[PDB]
């Protein structure tokens, strides 16, 4: 679809059998979720944003469905004010910004 | 223009006679710059992101040119790892996200 930006660009996601919403964030390199626990091994990772740095868990080769589209990629689990879908997965959707 | 998201979506801006680059951030409500000082009155404002909260200065009715397009809107000045253009100004450009 094509969406304008008068409201926050929020989509539905499915991961590990659970449903959540997430913000499509062109300003995010990576995808970060807070309200999901994933199984198996992970590695510590550090991320930064407006208010400083967060330690998160990095999960690799995670199945995730974003607005209907099934992809597999890296998902970070940790504190964030909002679940966010970053460019790592938006590239898999063929997303573009148009102005 | 139409841009893909394999790299960070960075554009050139002109504000208060100075040139800078900034990230087009669909995950940002507001526009936040770090490397510019603006004149006149301002109000304190609190913003949040990954990591936490930041106090910034809110400047209203600021002329800013974004990738060639002249707009006037609110600009926040404060700490950020990157200058960012948020939806307040991206809506003035008629920006859309497409997939
Ligand atoms: C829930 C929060 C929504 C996402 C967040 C994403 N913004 C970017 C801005 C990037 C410039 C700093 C960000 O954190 N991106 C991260 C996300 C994490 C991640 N791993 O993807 C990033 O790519 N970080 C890279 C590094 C970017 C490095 N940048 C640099 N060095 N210049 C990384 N690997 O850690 N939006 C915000 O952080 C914005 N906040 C808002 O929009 C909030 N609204 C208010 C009014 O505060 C709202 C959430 O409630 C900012 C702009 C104020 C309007």
């Amino acid at each position: 679809p094509q969406i304008t930006l008068w409201q926050r660009p929020i989509v539905t996601i499915k991961i590990g059998g659970q449903l959540r919403e997430a913000l499509l964030d062109t300003g995010a390199d990576d995808t970060v979720l807070e309200d999901i626990d994933l199984p198996g091994r992970w590695k510590p990772k550090l991320i930064v944003g407006i208010g400083g740095f967060v330690k998160v868990r990095q999960y690799e080769q995670v199945p995730i469905e974003i607005a209907g589209h099934k992809v597999v990629g890296t998902v970070l689990i940790g504190p964030t004010p909002s679940n966010i879908i970053g460019r790592n997965l938006m590239t898999q959707l063929g997303a573009t910004l148009n102005f």
